[PDB]
């Protein structure tokens, strides 16, 4: 099913009452307008001609989390659209906001403006440059630590979107100090808390070889050949594939990885009823031969 | 709340399952992937890297509605995504198929296709032309005709779509003889075809001087001034734009509009309690001085 509508004076209507002293009045043009920008590109890219971006960048100032959850839903939706529809939110001053809101004590905003920042960094280098300048790195670092597992996987996924850029993004994300944290994440025994930083940690090591060996002398080496012993077959894909990209590096990272006792752990994983583990395996273990 | 997924050697495999004799399986496949691309422009990315578009191609000339159904759902979603995307959906070569699925006694397929059709036509100059091309327009146009309320607004949507081009695209729909249609769908007592027809013709008449006269020869000017009698105030609004845009033309084309007996509705217009119905009204009476 799907209904078309046509824009429509409505739509400037409904942002100029984002300035409305009327605060209900306001509530309903901001659910009108996430509502709407929760649809195609075309949907996305009227709200911005109506000149939304403005209007919801400075609401996200309010002390009124009603008011400032809708705002931040509308922002990450607009930028869950094409690249230069994530650039219309940075070009309106989105950023600085977002990251400001990192410390919230508020997990409700805190998500939703990770989430937001997430859907930015999602698009080409450009967008994933400017969050980098806007400062979120040493932000998102630091939230690798937090307790608060749903926290934890928003900023693994920021993270890890930041890290599938070009090679000096993913400096960036080093330089930052990621590696240390997703390398003690490599400890838990939480399957699900492995999943996410194997994702974040397999984007790194997809670098270039200086960004690989940053990710050697972090100590992931050990910490992933534990895991190859992993009953949880997800864990086994994640392990392979992070490990099959520091292969693809240059003979010294391909090295480091024959000296991490890899051999024998592939080599049974090379026998596996799964096609994918047996594939990865298989190859991980050529390339370092 | 939000879910997030990387993919995926998954991706790959459920694409190759659409080659599969499994017809469950492959609908297990199909479905998953439509799921996908209605995500985010990431997650339609991620399909179409996968290289599902050749096989969602194929499918649609399959005898299995079933079956075909799903990858209309699934073409059409990706067509929602960003400019490039609709493209590749294109160079896929999914346009001679679709026209041809017009044709379809099916309401479902047809409507289906109408819908993926009208998403292709909402992208830029570059995609619009490529559906002209691939020779939608004759059977577009033939469906004006439509006795099918359902079958009628999703054409009508498509055209519009057409004719939001440039003012060559829009020619096309011209040439093609759309204006017949729309200047007769002008005299229905339904409220609700009228507003789709008028969203269509408006689109229309913001083309060239070329465009708006070829509209003032179809004779829609009698049409729309009989249209600014009418109770219902979405309707006033859409006839106001309409022949706002006609107005917006040379000294040729508003002539015509003060001699079609536009002024003393417009003037009463200009004393209205609707705000967009009293400004647009008092807009074109000024034009045409
Ligand atoms: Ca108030
Ligand atoms: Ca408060
Ligand atoms: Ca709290
Ligand atoms: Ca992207
Ligand atoms: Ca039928
Ligand atoms: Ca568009
Ligand atoms: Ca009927
Ligand atoms: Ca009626």
């Amino acid at each position: 099913s799907h209904h078309h509508h046509h824009h429509g004076s409505e739509l400037p209507q409904m942002v100029q009452q984002l300035n409305s002293p009327d605060q209900q009045e306001l509530q309903s043009a901001l659910r009108k307008l996430s509502q709407i920008a929760s649809g195609g590109n075309e949907q996305i890219q009227a709200v911005i001609d109506a000149g939304a971006l403005p209007a919801l960048v400075q609401l996200l100032s309010s002390p009124n989390e009603q008011i400032l959850q809708e705002a931040l839903w509308t922002l990450g939706n607009i930028a869950s659209g094409g690249n230069e529809q994530i650039q219309a939110v940075i070009d309106a001053g989105a950023l600085p906001a977002l990251v400001q809101l990192l410390s919230s004590p508020n997990e409700q905003i805190l998500q939703e403006a990770l989430w937001t920042l997430g859907n930015i960094a999602s698009g080409g280098n450009e967008q994933i440059q400017a969050v980098i300048d806007a400062g979120a790195l040493p932000a998102l670092v630091q939230l690798l630590s937090s307790p608060n597992e749903q926290i934890l996987q928003e900023a693994l996924w920021t993270l890890g979107n930041i890290a599938s850029g070009g090679n000096e993004q993913i400096q960036a994300v080093i330089d930052a100090g990621a590696l240390p944290a997703l390398v003690q994440l490599l400890s838990s025994p939480n399957e699900q808390i492995l999943q996410e930083a194997l994702w974040t940690l397999g984007n790194i090591a997809s670098g270039g070889n200086e960004q690989i060996q940053a990710v050697i002398d972090a100590g992931a080496l050990p910490a992933l050949v534990q895991l190859l012993s992993s009953p949880n077959e997800q864990i086994l894909q994640e392990a392979l594939w992070t490990l099959g990209n520091i292969a693809s590096g240059g003979n010294e990272q391909k090295q480091a990885v024959k000296e991490a006792g890899a051999e024998p752990a592939l080599e049974q994983l090379q026998s596996s009823p799964n096609e994918k583990i047996q594939k990865e395996a298989q190859e991980a273990l050529e390339k370092i031969q």
